[PDB]
């Protein structure tokens, strides 16, 4: 079923996708320039075919550039690859969704990207600026219409511009707004959201399989533990004692078993990695499986707790973690 060398699995739609990924966002202020092209260059050349992006991470060409250099080299071909873009908070008008498309599909030199998803469920002021406050520090929100913006995602994918469409950091009722909206013609493929044996994300999972919605799990392994954006409260994912004693059973690390665990799970990973070994070790995952107690073993560490909680925008109205799912 799952390899090394064949391991895609089918979306909704018709299509099909990697069921691992390189993740790709990397702090911009501190992260050396060419640092993401040179890593999804070596991951292509380890076999990943699956490379997760955002215009908002400021690497989005240098994807491109290594996406264009392994075609250029006879090593893959532009089918072969699997891309998935985001449209942010602040392009949600209707109106701009296409633009907003074609300016990453510049940035890439590309013809489509195979995936296009709405980042956030929350509607941010339009601009320049990716995060919008004014001077006394408040968030310049806009009013949201998730039902008007997927009609305009739908628009593009008519026009050959995206493969496939979906969503992330969407709860269930978000969710449902789109799936029984009058006149639906391209339904959520898939759904980006934290997943790890901390925050199995049980409920939600079980909802997007009834609708034949695949989970991505974003932050896989737990995340840069960023300050920032990272409730470090809880303790660092890779350190747990059972994921490492379960890794001696079969001399694979910690992070090997976590994203064995969603792989096997059905759950696509996008694990971020810019260091040659750890991109090696974080795709060695199809050589051994873990048992059914195993399964049971890892899924009785959810803690229920995110790593991701985005408490900044907590008063959105469309603000998603306020629902138990
Ligand atoms: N849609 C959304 O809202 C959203 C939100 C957050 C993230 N994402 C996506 O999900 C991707 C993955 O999530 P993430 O980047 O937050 O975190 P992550 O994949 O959980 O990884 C965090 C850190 O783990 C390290 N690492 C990688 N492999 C390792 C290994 N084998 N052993 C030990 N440490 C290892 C990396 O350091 P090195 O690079 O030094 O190896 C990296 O900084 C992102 O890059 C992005 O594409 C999407
Ligand atoms: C990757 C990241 C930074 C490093 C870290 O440690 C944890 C995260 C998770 C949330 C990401 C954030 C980068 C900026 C993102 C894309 C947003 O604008 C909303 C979600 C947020």
């Amino acid at each position: 079923d799952l390899s090394a060398a064949s391991h895609r699995i089918p979306l909704s739609d018709g299509n099909s996708i990697p069921i691992i990924g390189l993740g790709t966002y990397s702090e911009p202020k501190s992260t050396p320039k060419g640092a993401c092209a040179t890593s999804v260059k070596v991951a292509i050349d380890t076999g990943y075919r699956h490379i997760d992006g955002a215009y908002i991470y400021q690497n989005e060409h240098e994807v491109g550039e290594a996406i264009r250099e392994k075609i250029a080299e006879g090593k893959v071909r532009r089918e072969d690859i699997f891309y998935c873009g985001k449209l942010w908070a602040t392009n949600h008008v209707p109106e701009m969704v296409r633009p907003t498309l074609e300016r990453t599909l510049r940035v890439l030199q590309l013809d489509y990207v195979d995936l296009y998803i709405i980042e956030v469920p929350m509607a941010f002021k339009p601009g320049d600026e990716i995060y919008p406050r004014d001077e006394n520090g408040k968030w310049l929100y806009h009013k949201s219409n998730l039902c008007a913006t997927w009609e305009a995602m739908e628009a593009c994918k008519d026009a050959g511009l995206v493969k496939s469409l979906g969503v992330s950091n969407f709860n269930r009722r978000q969710l449902e707004l789109i799936l029984n909206k009058p006149g639906l013609k391209h339904k959520p493929v898939s759904n980006q959201v934290e997943c790890h044996p901390y925050f199995t994300q049980p409920k939600l999972l079980k909802f997007c399989q009834q609708h034949d919605i695949v989970i991505t799990a974003y932050s896989p392994l737990g995340t840069s533990r960023n300050p920032i954006w990272v409730n470090v409260s809880s303790p660092p994912l890779l350190k747990d004692a059972l994921l490492n004693s379960l890794g001696k059973r079969y001399n694979k690390t910690a992070a090997q078993i976590v994203l064995r665990f969603n792989i096997q799970r059905g759950v696509v990973v996008i694990p971020k990695s810019f260091n040659l070994e750890r991109i090696k070790e974080n795709f060695q995952i199809f050589d051994f499986s873990l048992t059914e107690e195993e399964m049971k073993d890892i899924e009785a560490l959810n803690k229920n707790v995110r790593f991701v909680e985005l408490l900044m925008w907590r008063d959105h109205p469309e603000y998603p973690f306020h629902d138990e799912y």
